[PDB]
């Protein structure tokens, strides 16, 4: 399946997400905005924790390349900088393109490793300029996308814009039922979020240029929602899977 889990490294331990990949789960991957899920970057994770799923590391910002920590061994995909367009660690497209040359060196085994673009918060021009400035031999295979909207029609139009603008297959690393437009109201009730997840996951499973996707909302601490509506939660304050989490983990849609 295409469906993954995001987990904030602010939680300090990867243990709580093991239960998303238990008997019957349809979820196939996970990421955490950083290099590894067991190690100094998630330092409280139990030594013996096993997560039977693909981990996708991220180079969060230019500084992460110099942090002296290692990428999760055996990675297949590497994600570029998180929301470098936001004032995320803010860079110009040229500052990002220069650091990209150093990041792209991590692809030492190019038959079994592929690079994914930086994901912008919103600035499509930022990403167009970035991709035009990097050397062609470093061009990412996949586009990373963050899409926060509240209606299925708007979701599909924006996904189609990213596909049409950039012409790469897509890894949707962050989505849920939330608009950062302030004239756009957040979900009215919990049911609307179940409905949104059903519609979006069916469309994403049926669209061949969607390689992977990842709902935003597996967290324990409310702080780690970053003002996302708590109706988007896949996990509660105690580390237990919510009804929305159950829907997601068992395939999102019939
Ligand atoms: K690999």
């Amino acid at each position: 399946g295409k469906a993954g889990i995001s987990w904030p490294a602010q939680e300090l331990t990867s243990d709580p997400i093991a239960k998303f990949f238990q008997h019957g789960s349809k979820l196939s991957w996970h990421w955490n905005w950083t290099k590894h899920w067991k190690g100094p970057l998630v330092p409280e994770t139990s030594d013996d924790l096993e997560i039977d799923a693909e981990f996708v590391p991220m180079i969060w910002s230019p500084q992460s390349l110099d942090d002296g920590c290692d990428l999760q061994e055996g990675w297949d995909l590497l994600l570029g900088f998180n929301e470098p367009d936001l004032d995320a660690s803010h860079r110009s497209p040229q500052e990002a393109a220069d650091v990209w040359i150093q990041l792209a060196q991590l692809r030492t085994d190019p038959d079994n490793q592929h690079l994914v673009s930086p994901a912008v918060a919103s600035n499509v021009e930022w990403l167009k300029e970035f991709l035009s400035l990097i050397p062609e031999e470093t061009y990412p295979t996949y586009l990373a996308v963050h899409l926060y909207t509240t209606t299925f029609d708007d979701f599909v139009g924006k996904m189609e814009m990213y596909h049409n603008e950039f012409g790469l297959p897509i890894i949707l690393t962050e989505f849920c039922m939330q608009s950062w437009d302030e004239g756009v109201p957040g979900p009215g009730d919990q049911q609307q979020v179940h409905d949104y997840m059903g519609q979006t996951t069916k469309w994403l499973d049926e669209t061949d240029y969607i390689i992977k996707y990842c709902w935003f909302g597996a967290v324990r601490d409310t702080a780690n929602l970053h003002d996302v509506h708590p109706f988007n939660r896949l996990m509660d304050e105690h580390g237990e899977i919510t009804p929305l989490g159950f829907q997601y983990m068992y395939g999102g849609h019939e």
